[PDB]
């Protein structure tokens, strides 16, 4: 299931896993709350080929600034440490699946 990433371990995490789905979120964000359980389902469906990670923008402002994520929820998929897909806003599971399988 989804793990927590910080400004400190963000890079290490991306370099240790081939495909990582990172959720930029915040506690006060309703749309974010809506996709959390959806991302958990995503985590299990792709367990083994994908790692789901969560980045709280309030505790990690430099990381949000880094990717200029100024509207949440924003999900970024990284392949071999490099960003390859972005999903802005709360979306149905199928939209995430499409972009995930697009990279196996």
């Amino acid at each position: 299931k989804p793990i927590e990433v910080t400004d400190q371990n963000f890079d290490e995490t991306l370099g240790q896993h081939p495909l990582v789905l990172v959720d930029f979120w915040a506690e006060w964000c309703a749309p974010c709350r809506m996709i959390a359980p959806i991302l958990e389902e995503i985590a299990k469906e792709y367990e083994g080929k994908l790692l789901v990670a969560k980045l709280d923008v309030d505790e990690n402002p430099k990381t949000a600034m880094r990717y200029r994520v100024m509207s949440i929820p924003t999900v970024i998929l990284f392949k071999d440490g490099q960003p390859v897909e972005v999903l802005v806003g709360a979306q149905p599971k199928r939209n995430y699946q499409a972009k995930i399988e697009k990279h196996l």
